[PDB]
């Protein structure tokens, strides 16, 4: 009836062998993830084609909880697939596999949420998605772009299934120890005792001296065999050294600075082995083979799923460039509009008065579109995601041209697994109407008004009101294309927590709509979740309820544990969070701030009687970034410290300053409003500017790296909005007096000029 | 069509999961065999039931040949099944699996040839069979009896499939590098390069200093964690240490004496871990559960396959005891006869004049039978193999009694997979007739005359004559129960080898009948193989031809390799063969013999002019036990040295002495005939007696575990048959004068008394 473990694994190998990939066996050495295997890191290099699929036990010493945490294990199992070169339809096959595994595709809600992979220690990165199945992550999907610092040619697709979580979803369990391996034996009886014993060894009694010795031994031997033109033993030695290093980390004996050195050593080793493998396969002549490659106008690019901000930017740029070139080509036109959704970027130009110029220039226009991150699937053409189809129609006549190996056509595609999986259009004026037939609104905004109206209806259904900040709403708008709101509830005991945990967990991670009582504003045990497509309601409700309860169970343990020590003690661990090498840790930054806050307050004309209180805040600034809460929930910075101090008994204004030391966290964020918070935020930003400008890597494409890009902007907005006079030069000098790095007058002048330029941008 | 690799593995896991065993995965640690896995060595202990099946890559550093030897690899793959407790029909399921794997059962010739397992370093042993499929070993089958020095209760069955050899049999290939993994990728392109690189590492450039270090580290850590009541990490550490030791051995740096010490350390470690695991599971309360348990007279015991000498001894003892107790019970009877075949021990008593005494005494009689080696399947009842059925019939009346959990009945069983797989008997006088209907003869002589007559017919068919020594004939007689001779041939180039290699390889290992030309006595390219049952002829002919060609290819390469360095150079490696700790190596024994042979010859009244020649033989005695020829072919001791000396140019008598230094090799073997050979054999046996009696390990239960008595009996037979006078005391004293171990007069007196007793037994 309901599935087990060994049935799932068997079905996966059968399916993936049936498509064309040869099933192999898991290596006899320990890895942290399947990508580390010598069947993947080595084999994706070179022109030889490569298809393979295998199971792998993944061992992570850092996750030991003695088997009490209901879903975290030190040993899990992954199923890994490598396709090369890109067959051209990997997403068809992945969902077709999910079909063959017993997961019902149309009935469940399948969501491809953006996620880029990265791994410096292998020197690899790629672009792809994380697959959610009704709330839970179940798979990772990726296109490799560079491995061992060598740009891969041709590109390969990597697909990774996580099985314990999948089975926890299908069988409806809440703890790993109840999953059934096979008839009459549950996961517990087989693996719980091994879990306990290995967790004890990983956490307490393992020997570190011998493991340092083994790191030395294996590094030496890897170099030795790399000199002798044998790459397989070299890479094997590398894997042994890496796993020993992880066990080294679990004990807590990894130095705060040592990790960079370890990372450098291991990465250089792996890259050398990759280079040698490539040369060696070159000497052999490549046995496996080689690679070889007026009427309305509607223009649509159809790719796979794009990130939201990419959807917005691409729509704007494409529309503007098309209008421009139409003007330069002296062709008259009517109104021009743009539309977009995660899988399509469309622009409609009405009453266009032409075929030859359109044919000769459309590839140029589409090539002209630029994104921050681009990738190749075949050939050297770049785009955000691989293009699959182009709907380029003038009236009833199709425009022929070539680009990205895809010919323009009259075909489109609708919702996944419906009757309108594909269709065609003969008349341009039917375009927006034909998509009306597929159940997808192609404009933006329509979706926003629909979502908000339906959410209001459903929430009023139980006498509550939704909370809808702008950013959450826009993200949800561009995460779907056919909304369907659903109401759910959860157990009431969780309402005992502080309000911040509840709302932040509901919003930041899962994208659900919290609802407060229409009267008295208290939290209601309700939430609204936006499904996409023709789902069956109770399945989605069950899944999402289970997920929410799991996440709130996590908090309700961490929270009690974090009630035992007083916030005063957590400050000690701020030495474990890195700011910059020359400036020290977060603890050093806080110690610098605490000895400079009083002068900043004096220069701001703040009342002196608040000086003893504000300094008391300075002793506990950011003392939450080392609590288990903000470790799991990043968005709760400061506010949780406010509540802790309230329980700890500190003044409310101390808590408000600890909170507003964060504001603004980003563009558009509300700005600090209490005077101690203003002083703390000013001091923090001044220390950041003085330290980073005095120590280096300052301007990086004006993007963000090291938080200098938008921190600078905030410094001023705070000063302007709060109507407080300030002396920039004196405060900068006073801060530099506290910086451990010597700061000359030239650095101060540069900072003054930079602040002046940023203010000029603001003013 | 014709099978591949992954199809075989997938089909095996499917079949064995369908029967009731849960399929698991290969640990990420390196083993030499699946029995070493912590899923088998640990899990067979205790009363908790256990069924499991998994694949495992087996890594043996000692087998590196750089991929040139057609069937030997450093890395192979085994499929392992563990059943516990004994389900009761493990032999049905194993053949039912070979059926599901695509091997045709009735058409091929399936043979269960005796082979006992042993593994001291784990402290385990068992009893079982090696499965031959038309000439080639393909599977091992075993009942465990004691693991980790703790007598198991209840007993478990272990089945081990070897897959590369199976696939080499089905596809019809001669080298591993052509087996097809999957469509369009052969085994070569995947694994040949890994083979070359790992073979280079295993043989030349690996570091031994670091591996000694790691042995020390892991032994220390295993002790450390054994003290702390965590057995899983302890056993894992043990496995790492053992594999490192094997890589240590491949380089050749294992001392001739050190291996015993390493063996002791590792065995003690494993036993301690097993004991701790047992106590730990005892503390838990056993979650998995607990174990809980006148008319003719024809008496047949039916077990599984028995070894030959066991068949003979059991027939004799059962017949004698039954007749005795019939006499003691004052019951009259006619003629009494015995019959036996590998699966049945039957005794027929004619015209027996009783049911109550037979019922009350038959279990006593059957229990009274003794064997050198016994085992249990359920309960503590012992027998050579587990009993399955007892055919105990008096006339038309069945005799009811209970023993070994099996009730007496009227049922029997015929040839495997025939129409008469089962039948029943109502009339006693039909017994030998009814088996006539099943094709099985039952006399132990009828079979001999049938085999010899048919062999003569077939060999005369091509104008040749068979070679039939007695021992080979009797072994073949009791290896089958329904003979069918088959003629085959082989390639003629192999006739260029010396005659000894050809005949010895054909006889000692495969049990085939060599045929010589009727004229001139030259070897003919023919042989006769005795198939059993209703086989299809050409299948068997193809299989056996391929096997013979493979073995002769191996023989010719080794022969060519050994025909370079002189028979004198090979003497240096005799330090690598161990005789006893206190007496030294084989080289030391040969040096002792060479300095005492002249005095032995003088005491025998041998002509002095032959003294220079005989001593020249003493310089090269057993110079073959270190040549690859006798390393692979044990039965060629001495004779190959004779041929080498002939090629080397030595006198024929020197070679004859080198040959007869071995005679007799066993009971019934011919005795040395030339005087130098007589002197050499006498000197060798005298040195053996003086060394072993002077150093220890007296005749153990009279079975000669190291030699001494069958050895001495050989000495006295040599002295008597050759009509040579001899002085035992003086020769013993002279030999003791050469032994590095101090030998007192008491030792000499004990040896003299022992020789006198053995002569008394002979005379």
């Amino acid at each position: 009836s309901v599935l087990t473990f060994q049935q799932a694994i068997q079905r996966l190998q059968d399916y993936w062998a049936s498509v064309g990939c040869a099933v192999m066996q898991c290596s006899n050495t320990e890895v942290g993830a399947g990508t580390m295997n010598p069947l993947t890191f080595l084999r994706v290099l070179g022109p030889e084609p490569w298809n393979v699929a295998y199971v792998e036990p993944s061992i992570r010493p850092d996750d030991s909880r003695y088997g009490d945490n209901p879903n975290r294990l030190q040993r899990h199992t992954q199923f890994q697939v490598i396709l090369k070169p890109d067959p051209g339809n990997s997403q068809d096959l992945f969902l077709h596999s999910l079909s063959a595994l017993g997961i019902n595709v149309r009935e469940h809600d399948i969501r491809f949420v953006e996620d880029n992979w990265e791994s410096p220690v292998l020197g690899a990165w790629g672009l792809g998605w994380e697959v959610w199945m009704d709330g839970m992550e179940i798979t990772q999907f990726t296109y490799f772009q560079q491995s061992g610092s060598l740009p891969l040619l041709p590109v390969s697709v990597e697909i990774t299934y996580g099985l314990e979580r999948i089975l926890m979803s299908l069988q409806g369990v809440d703890h790993f120890k109840n999953i059934q391996y096979t008839k009459g034996i549950t996961y517990g009886e087989l693996f719980l005792e091994n879990e306990k014993e290995m967790s004890a060894y990983y956490l307490e009694h393992a020997n570190v001296d011998n493991i340092q010795k083994h790191f030395d031994d294996f590094e030496e031997e890897a170099r030795s065999l790399l000199s002798l033109w044998l790459p397989i033993p070299a890479y094997d030695h590398v894997l042994k050294a890496s796993h020993a290093f992880n066990i080294l980390d679990s004990r807590g004996f990894v130095g705060v600075t040592e990790r960079a050195r370890y990372f450098g050593r291991m990465r250089s080793l792996a890259r050398q082995c990759a280079q040698l493998w490539v040369k060696t396969r070159e000497n052999l002549g490549y046995p496996l083979g080689t690679y070889q490659e007026p009427r309305a106008f509607v223009l649509e690019i159809g790719t796979e799923e794009l990130p939201p901000h990419d959807v917005i930017e691409a729509t704007k740029q494409l529309e503007k460039s098309l209008i421009q070139i139409l003007e330069k080509r002296r062709l008259s036109h009517g109104k021009v509009r743009s539309y977009g959704t995660p899988r399509r970027l469309a622009v409609v130009v009405e009453n266009l008065n032409a075929d030859e110029v359109l044919t000769e220039d459309l590839p140029t226009i589409i090539s002209g579109i630029s994104f921050p991150k681009s990738m190749r699937w075949n050939s050297n053409i770049v785009f955000s995601r691989p293009i699959r189809w182009i709907f380029a129609l003038h009236g009833d006549l199709i425009v022929p041209f070539c680009f990205a190996g895809i010919s323009s056509g009259n075909q489109s595609c609708g919702l996944r697994n419906s009757s309108l999986a594909n269709f065609k259009v003969e008349a341009a004026e039917l375009y927006l109407h034909t998509l009306e037939k597929a159940g997808i609104l192609i404009d933006m905004q329509e979706r926003k008004q629909r979502i908000l109206h339906d959410s209001s209806i459903l929430a009023e259904g139980v006498g509550g009101d939704i909370i809808a900040p702008d950013s959450l709403v826009q993200e949800v708008i561009n995460l779907v294309e056919a909304p369907m709101p659903i109401i759910g509830r959860y157990d009431v005991s969780f309402l005992a927590l502080p309000k911040d945990v509840l709302i932040t967990v509901m919003q930041k991670h899962q994208k659900y709509f919290p609802v407060t009582s229409k009267t008295m504003g208290n939290l209601l045990p309700c939430f609204i979740t936006v499904a996409n497509g023709a789902i069956k309601e109770e399945v989605v409700r069950k899944g999402n309820e289970a997920v929410l309860r799991a996440r709130y169970e996590d908090a309700k343990f961490f929270y009690k544990m974090d009630t035992q020590k007083k916030l005063s003690e957590f400050r000690d661990q701020l030495s474990s969070i890195l700011f910059h090498e020359r400036l020290g840790t977060m603890l050093d930054k806080m110690k610098r701030v605490e000895n400079t806050v009083a002068e900043v307050a004096l220069l701001l004309g703040i009342n002196e009687k608040m000086i003893p209180a504000i300094k008391d805040a300075a002793a506990l600034a950011m003392s939450d970034l080392a609590t288990n809460i903000v470790t799991e929930f990043t968005s709760l910075a400061g506010i949780m410290a406010r509540h802790y101090a309230l329980r700890d008994g500190l003044s409310e204004q101390i808590a408000e300053a600890l909170f507003e030391i964060t504001l603004p966290r980003f563009s558009g964020d509300v700005f600090p409003k209490t005077d101690p918070g203003i002083v703390l935020a000013v001091t923090d930003r001044l220390d950041s500017l003085v330290g980073l400008f005095g120590a280096g890597c300052q301007p990086s494409s004006t993007n963000d790296p090291f938080g200098l890009r938008r921190i600078s902007y905030g410094l001023v907005q705070i000063l302007v909005e709060n109507k407080k006079n300030f002396d920039l030069t004196k405060a900068l000098t006073l801060v530099a007096e506290e910086q451990p790095i010597t700061i000359d007058s030239g650095v101060i002048d540069e900072v003054v000029q930079f602040v002046t330029r940023r203010l000029e941008q603001l003013l």
